[PDB]
């Protein structure tokens, strides 16, 4: 007896360009009879788990149509965005849908098509459908000029939501009316699926040309290679950091390429039985070979094809990998099939798959630079197109300049969070405002940047206060030198490119305790704008043989990803013995890893290294060399003006202006004090004032005299002589 | 003879009197399940509204984002030390929102047969797509989605993480679906699973403040009858300030232990006493608190024979300065805050052996009220 | 993976003879290229037979499938050159100039060399001011043994295959490594110390 398949396969009409066919689904007559859908009746088609389209049945030749295949024209397939090879559920329609009065003929190329085309044939093209919905495209209609063609869209119909993806309407001729428009898309309140296109991808121009070259010729022009006697390619392996655009490229290729599309979403095929995973792969490839041209997509190919020499890769993994190898390049030819796989871990995919004939090209989807990012942001904010007020192309360029380390998913999140800041702003002025009526200004993108960190930085939990350059008294030379490294390379980038010189990548801050070293680290973490990473000295060390070096390599990797970036090595001398004979093997290997990762066989492009030390002569010469820690900056005890600034900042909420204390006399009194000692003087004075009474009014000179009597000077001439004789080398 | 969760009855107009009442809940006799609500969650107000926003807009107003040309945020992750109320939030979200509610209870989906754990996840996400809007819960995500790069994560963990990644963002579509997850170890969750598009938001749920603990205690004690005797604000405020480092599970344990202490006191008074009138007096709470330990402190073992200042002979200067450091900045917080001064946060006690050095540390430990961690030189 | 097959199968009477299909040397490379360029035979122009020996001499590490990829990418490069000179030149009428194979070699790295991810921006011997003795000695090891192989075979000597570069920090030790990576022609691996 005939068995009814549970899932049908979309395929294209071979017959014709246009006609009355534009809503007819040819099906195997066994299936039509078994479902009592006799030819001419109304039947519905839809992707599994989703509402359905409405079409007209017809019987197909028994000797050609397999049981699975349903044949549909581009017109209908556009409605639900059915890609060839999608799995359909077919059903009979219980009720005939009603008639609409309005037919909203849109345009895709946006012309006044009534002028470019004879509407007397457009009427026939619109009439022939019989059924009408929002979404149906009509394609490649030749203009009056003849040399050019136009495409048309039915944007909406209505009469003057469950079980149906698109509201079905029947073309009752005469009561239907045209409402022409240049619009290219259906009413978004219907929520039809929106086709993907290459114009939505930004920053991957060369990669997009590579994929198009490696898909079009192998599929739609195989005679070209045969003329030259070279075999066509069979694979592309997109790879790169997570979030860079790989699956988006696969979706765009599936939507745009006119080929049969089969998918393997990770271990979607892995099955409990002995030979079902291999059977699934063989079925997929035989289907691809039966319906040429075809594309087989494999996301997370590192999950259904591991290295096969890895310890965890047993026989199941070996058999699956062997099946892939033999199906791509084996004794039987695979035909016009291109396998496009995406993977975040290219070196976990078996080496045998990564060679010509299996995966010819490997296309890297890398982290976007400034211009790729401007492209991404332009394209998304164009996908907005009226609700913005972010315009003139300068605001988006400013955002691209400010959002360092972003990967492309973070940019979409930034647009979304800016929209949400707009919504909550609107609520902030009117608790019932029309959220559909707001606009997302640059203030909103800036306000969303503060809640979106780059996906690269998610692992780096650093809970820091907010320290400004205004908090650091004195240190003007240090501030200028740090600006020259942190902000000038990014503001004056074109000038550096012109002069051909890149800025130095390292500073070693060295000085006595309590003078601004780590405070500058916090200031950079607040004011720099560029991403901040920090390692707290011997934090990295581990009892195991190879882990302390892996910590260095991993922090530098995370900095490379988030470049431009700052890495703060606090008390670096813990990592850098002098290699004078010490037997501390782990420290020496940490030092060597740090050396070879700051300046080694692979260059370090956008990272700036800051290191602070109390004992700078204990650091290795190779580390202090130009190119690793370029310039050495001395941060010494504050002078009179720096002390005075510290006191004015710390004593602000003391009502010092009343009477008693005088900050200039104090600043002169505290000679030799580290900044921390000045801060302690203020703290202990406020504490003594609280002891004399729980007032909130004012401190008095008695309190400062008492506090001064207690604080001893921790910095001695020996320390300053040490640091000055280190500084004497620079000259 | 059948057994019912609620007695069935039939209405026959006129012959069955519709007697009114003011009790806002069903009769307590019946043990009917009682909806958990946001009013039972203490603190976390901003986090609660963040959950409300990220649950409401993706599920109940998507056309607002489709209007603005941005995708909806399909992911929330709750992280913070254990006992802070992460599963409570998931249960209230489940019971309050009108959506298809599905749950992956970590090891509940796991099977020893090759592809079945992955098939459980695919079925859960396809059901969520089928019935919309849908909320998928994953309590302890780190149990089924480990780092995938560390040593113990083999092929099975790789395939389960790949399934989660591809069902959240892959060649398939999402729909009006939001995934809510909770974890005590955010960094043990696979790094590629936290990128925007998957678990976009990381709503941290941390230890409660003094205000948060006051809120939790008032809401916990609101559940009881008029046998509290703890003045709604004052006594509860004292208990809230005296609880340092508590997380919320331990506070519930403290309330239950207070009930235990009051009723064991009742039994010790007489076996046939009329217990219900045995108000839990604040001293019962005190007797309970000495029998519970803060979540962040179970492992801090101390012998600590309850030293007090008067045990130290003299040393009045040291006592005054240690009052300055440990007590005053909390007992006069607003004063320091208004002067812009943070109190000194370090002291070195040095002197000959056998003076009051360690004894003063123990006195601070058992008089300051705040927690006290101890270290030794060569340990 | 011969050793993954059970030894009981690798016994005379079951698998009597094992044949090793190894990596081609220069002569095998040239034979492969001659036969793959023989199937083309008119769209080629590379036919000097000295051009193919030249290509074979520079295809270091190429395993046999990489040569097929090389010819294919040569076809593609000549195609795109034709499109660059004229918008609609008949793609079937173009010929594969030697420049096309040279421009394809810059893209195809051997399959054996595909696990080695090294960023390594370009550096040239002209960037390394000084160190002339070092440059001469590095050539004597990296290029002379490949340019003058027959002379070495005649004299019966193998060139030294090791050099220790030592000196104070800041001179061109690792810079020489990057220069070799950019300019040696032969394949480049690197181990970064305690890595
Ligand atoms: N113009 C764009 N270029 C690149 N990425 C974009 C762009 N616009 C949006 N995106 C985002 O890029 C992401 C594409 O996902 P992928 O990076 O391919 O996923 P993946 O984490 O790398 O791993 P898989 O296996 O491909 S899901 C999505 O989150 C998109 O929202
Ligand atoms: N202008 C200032 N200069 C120096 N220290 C300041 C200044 N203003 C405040 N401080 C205090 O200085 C303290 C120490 O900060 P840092 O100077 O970074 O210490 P440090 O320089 O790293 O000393 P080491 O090497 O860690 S012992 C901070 O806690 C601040 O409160
Ligand atoms: N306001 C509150 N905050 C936290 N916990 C509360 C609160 N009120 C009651 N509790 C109790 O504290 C516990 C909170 O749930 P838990 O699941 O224990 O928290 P959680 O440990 O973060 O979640 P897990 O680890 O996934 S079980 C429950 O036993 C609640 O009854
Ligand atoms: N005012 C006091 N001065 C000194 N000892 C005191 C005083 N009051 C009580 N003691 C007792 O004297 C002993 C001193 O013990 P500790 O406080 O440990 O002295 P200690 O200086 O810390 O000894 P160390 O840490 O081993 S050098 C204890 O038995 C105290 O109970
Ligand atoms: N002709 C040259 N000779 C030496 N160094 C040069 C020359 N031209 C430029 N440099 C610079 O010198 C730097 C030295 O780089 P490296 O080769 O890494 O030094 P090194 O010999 O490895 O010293 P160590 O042992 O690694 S600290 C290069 O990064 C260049 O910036």
């Amino acid at each position: 007896k005939f068995k009814l398949p549970a899932e049908f396969i979309t395929r294209p009409h071979p017959s014709k360009d246009h006609g009355k066919e534009t809503c007819t689904a040819y099906i195997h007559p066994n299936v039509l009879s078994s479902l009592e859908i006799n030819p001419g009746s109304f039947c519905t088609v839809g992707k599994i788990g989703e509402n359905g389209i409405l079409v007209i049945a017809r019987a197909g030749d028994e000797e050609v149509h397999p049981v699975n295949v349903i044949t549909l024209s581009t017109t209908i397939r556009s409605v639900g965005n059915l890609i060839l090879g999608d799995r359909l559920e077919l059903k009979k329609a219980q009720v005939q849908p009603p008639y609409a009065t309005k037919v909203t003929v849109g345009s895709l190329q946006g012309y006044n098509i009534l002028e470019c085309m004879e509407e007397k044939v457009i009427q026939k093209l619109l009439d022939d459908s019989g059924v009408i919905m929002p979404g149906m495209i009509f394609q490649n209609l030749k203009t009056k000029a003849g040399d050019e063609s136009i495409d048309v869209v039915i944007t909406d119909a209505s009469d003057d939501n469950l079980f149906y993806l698109s509201p079905p309407f029947i073309f009752r001729k005469g009561s239907t009316h045209i409402t022409f428009s240049k619009e290219t898309q259906a009413n978004r309140k219907y929520n039809l699926p929106e086709p993907l296109s290459y114009a939505a991808v930004g920053g991957l121009d060369k990669e997009i040309e590579s994929l198009k070259s490696a898909i079009e010729i192998p599929l739609h022009q195989p005679t070209l290679f045969s003329s030259f006697g070279v075999s066509p390619p069979r694979g592309i392996l997109l790879h790169g950091p997570p979030g860079t655009g790989k699956t988006m490229l696969l979706r765009v290729v599936a939507n745009t390429s006119n080929a049969h599309v089969l998918t393997i979403n990770g271990p979607s095929i892995v099955s409990k039985y002995l030979g079902e995973t291999e059977a699934a792969l063989r079925d997929i490839f035989n289907e691809a070979r039966k319906y040429q041209p075809s594309i087989i997509f494999i996301d997370e190919i590192d999950s259904i094809a591991p290295n096969r020499a890895n310890d965890d890769s047993g026989e199941v993994e070996s058999r699956v990998v062997a099946t892939l190898l033999t199906l791509m390049d084996g004794m039987g030819a695979a035909g016009k099939v291109v396998v496009i796989a995406a993977t975040n871990r290219p070196n976990s995919v078996d080496p045998a798959l990564r060679r010509p004939g299996r995966f010819d090209q490997e296309v890297e989807i890398g982290i976007p630079d400034v211009d790729a990012r401007f492209d991404i942001l332009t394209k998304q904010f164009s996908r907005m197109s009226s609700d913005r007020h972010v315009l003139d192309s300068e605001a988006i360029k400013y955002i691209a300049s400010k959002t360092h380390g972003y990967v492309g998913a973070d940019l979409t999140a930034l647009c979304r969070e800016s929209v949400m800041k707009t919504i909550q702003r609107g609520l902030g002025t009117d608790a019932n405002i029309d959220k559909f009526s707001l606009k997302v200004t640059l203030k909103d993108v800036e306000s969303a940047m503060v809640d979106i960190r780059p996906s690269a930085m998610r692992e780096i939990f650093l809970e820091m206060p907010k320290v400004y350059w205004s908090d650091i008294g004195g240190q003007e030379e240090l501030k200028t030198k740090m600006k020259e490294m942190i902000q000038l390379p990014l503001e004056a980038s074109e000038t550096f490119a012109r002069l051909g010189i890149s800025a130095p990548k390292g500073v070693l801050l060295y000085g006595p305790p309590g003078c601004s070293k780590t405070l500058t680290a916090k200031a950079l973490a607040t004011e720099s704008g560029i991403n901040f990473l920090a390692v707290k000295g011997p934090e990295i060390f581990n009892k195991y043989v190879g882990e302390s070096e892996r910590a260095i390599r991993e922090i530098f990797r995370k900095a490379r990803s988030a470049a431009p970036s700052i890495i703060f090595f606090d008390e670096i001398d813990a990592l850098s013995p002098d290699r004078d004979g010490s037997s501390t093997s782990a420290a020496n290997h940490v030092l060597t890893s740090l050396l070879n990762e700051i300046d080694g066989v692979e260059e370090l492009k956008g990272v700036v290294i800051v290191a602070a030390t109390n004992r700078p002569d204990e650091i290795d010469a190779a580390l202090l060399r130009p190119g690793r820690l370029d310039r050495h900056i001395y941060v010494g005890p504050p002078d009179v003006n720096a002390r005075l600034e510290i006191l004015k900042k710390c004593t602000k909420k003391f009502n010092t202006e009343e009477s008693g204390v005088d900050l200039h006399e104090l600043a002169d009194r505290t000679e030799g004090y580290s900044g921390a000692e000045v801060v302690l003087l203020c703290q202990e004075a406020g504490l003594a004032a609280i002891m004399e009474d729980l007032d909130v009014a004012k401190v008095e000179l008695r309190h400062f005299e008492k506090a001064f009597k207690g604080i001893a000077r921790g910095i001695t001439p020996e320390m300053l002589s040490y640091y000055e004789e280190f500084a004497l080398r620079s000259g």
